[PDB]
């Protein structure tokens, strides 16, 4: 099946920002033909650790930056909601609706994003155990949702730090597409002051082994200049880097693919 | 005073509510040392499974709530899921409860400061102690004067939770802090064996109030039927506390 | 029944030091006259982090030590264990056999404490669970033990963290008398440089804790001036400050044992 | 070369060493691009049963392990519990192999250095990645020239054990790291299942060898029955890895 590749810059700083990296996953697209890749961005950060954080425009700002992503690039688009309410709004632009990892549990949220007809992806919350998200993509599944994934992102490992139990992929498999999160899976949940921390040389390496693991899809969160984004400045990747790793997965998915066991 | 905050898990029916009242309102006089609140949460949001009891809806919750307060002059106490919610049930909580799942949630919690209430935020199970100080500047900053942080366990690995008592003295350093004896003792995705063994920790530590799931016929309960307290076995845990705090609290260390 | 207080420095730093500590912890035993006190210190750390940190004088200097201890005070000793030939010579001064929580299942020490006929005790190790210590005192019995222990010290949480888990204590207590170590159960394993940390300020609340739930006894290890200790200066307990902290869990013992539950 | 260290975990008997050996032996002769190491313990000195097999003594051991070093001229390795084994071990252990408990163990390191011989520590489920920085230095003190540390799981929770494969990286620092594949899915107190999709995950991190346990017919093990791979099985994981190996290895980062 076509490999999935979710990325885009972690919060929607602004139009510009979206328009900038739209452009090369654009470009990406048309080199990398079999993989279907979708456009994120988040127009609220709506579990900041700080009240001091940047969250976002609104959600008004962000949808209307969302589908210019998708109009001048035809890209398809995945955005998270927070609450009930945004489902509908988000669902005009979103072909992928996204649950936080914190509300993963949250059934009204999960309803809310099903019955629009879009696909649902749930990120994992940090404090389930993979046999647990059965009962989440049931959830789904009475709510209309035809198309669901679950995504890896790390879990709760002592205080401010995750580890990734690969052990998930084949589980998660059972009942959906499964989705590996590169990026917040090596974050530190509030590791630094006010806000999280994360380790960026460990990125690559564990996107690797998801690859030789086996999933449907990597999540990837990507900014021009990490080091000015206004959220997870420290896990973000370089947006010149994301081809060069977009190219070493799909060699290694290729390699590793025939020893991919039946779920 | 030292605060006890109990009732069951789920508003079941107006009339669980009364009957688990009563019983209540009798310690409330019989322990003047203690302020009690009841609680009960109108909807169990965040079920496991989608087809487990969620509840009768917010408005008959804050009617059999409401009656619970005017019928035996009792505080109330109940969990909001989302902003909208929280205008309505201030109506009669007097103390607005924050899930562990969702105490990041910025608008839940600026939405339950905005209320004047008090607000009591359930750590979430992937928190730090430390990582609370900025729960409560969340609060502060939404106008929150009374809030309280409450100890419900940490994830230990999968389908377990851990309570590491050390993040009583650590959360007190900027807000009250409350123990969750029940939910803390429950195996996600527990045993009714800790839960008291773990209370008279949490009093021996030292903390601000302790929060107990109580319901006359556990067994039968439509959530936390492993772990709600039976009714007549809340007045012994109450008074042995009270007297553990009496002994420990002397040594209870400063800030 | 009587309750233990097993107490002394955490390496024989000399014989000099261990006199200084027995005869305070021989005033207080004449003082807590309902407690049965075991004076403990380790001849040698043979598991320390770095190659350079303090071991100790060796064996034969150590056993010395501990005789001159339980000569002059008349107190009873215990001392941990590392290989299966140090049993014999232990057994003679030592009345309680430690084993290291790193060693908890090796069989052969295990038995070589078992067959010298002291009592032994066995440090939890931080990599088992509650119940899977039944095994550990079912190997004692099996070499002979008739008086057993079972040591709660922190379990791994993470990275170079430990947390207790007072479930620990009942669970254990269904075949061994439980003792709780106040002090190397706020240790942070490998936390400093080539050396563990610690955490001195929660020593007092989770020992308050322990006997709020109920135990046998306590193990501290304490330190005329821990500041200047070989090993575990971050959390030996200052000598001055043992009488106060043994007074405050017996009061606290008294009020909350009615409520101590029947294994 | 690559490493791969292979072999029953328990020495039941020579006979079935020397039945594992001639297929070793045999992929030995099949990739020559790496280097096998046979391994079975001659005690498992750390069973939780005391009822439990632990095997036939030291001296019987080293004879089987001796037969079939002569008979198929493999490299052996085995692993020592106390210090006085380190000596006789090494008269026919080419890599004498600490236990995971025993990790921390100064003098048990220090006897294995002394004897001249490879070394290959167990990082403990109870270390952190770096902590093994030290473990190595203490060798290195002893004398020790060819070192490695083995990724076999960390304490997850109760008995179950979590492989963190930032470990690879971070160890390689300071050693040839090794990729134990068939412990690390291991519950103390396994799945065969996750066996081979983690070791594809180890090779595309990197990794400079797999350990890896087989048994002609697992379920008849007397030790580790639900974890060790069927001999017929090996090969196929073996030119899996190399293959995986061979296209990752290009993005390998440096130190
Ligand atoms: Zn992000
Ligand atoms: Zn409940
Ligand atoms: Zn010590
Ligand atoms: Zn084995």
């Amino acid at each position: 099946e076509k490999f999935l590749v979710i990325a885009g810059p972690c919060a929607i700083e602004s139009e510009e920002l979206l328009l900038k990296v739209g452009e090369e996953i654009k470009r990406l697209s048309e080199k990398f033909k079999e993989v279907e890749f979708v456009f994120k961005s988040s127009f609220d950060k709506a579990n900041r650790s700080s009240i001091h954080s940047f969250r976002g425009h609104g959600l008004e700002y962000g949808v209307k930056a969302l589908r210019k992503v998708k109009e001048e690039f035809g890209l398809k688009i995945t955005t998270d909601i927070h609450e009930s309410w945004q489902a509908e709004p988000v669902a005009e632009v979103a072909d992928i609706i996204q649950i936080p990892a914190f509300l993963c549990r949250q059934t009204d949220l999960l309803l809310a994003a099903a019955k629009t007809g879009r696909a649902v992806n749930v990120k994992k919350g940090q404090f389930l155990a993979p046999w647990d998200t059965k009962n989440v993509v049931e959830k789904l599944k009475f709510g209309g949702a035809k198309e669901i994934y679950l995504t890896e992102r790390g879990t709760t490992f002592g205080y401010n730090n995750l580890v990734v139990d690969f052990r998930s992929l084949p589980i998660m498999k059972q009942w959906a597409k499964v989705i590996y999160d590169a990026t917040h899976s090596v974050q530190l949940p509030g590791g630094l002051g006010d806000k999280s921390g994360g380790m960026r040389e460990f990125i690559f390496p564990l996107i690797r082994a998801a690859v030789a693991v086996g999933c449907d899809g990597v999540f990837m969160e990507t900014h021009p200049e990490p080091e000015k984004a206004l959220s997870d400045a420290s896990t973000q990747l370089p947006l010149s880097q994301l081809e060069g790793i977009i190219e070493a997965i799909l060699e290694i998915r290729e390699v590793a693919s025939k020893y991919y066991e039946t779920i």
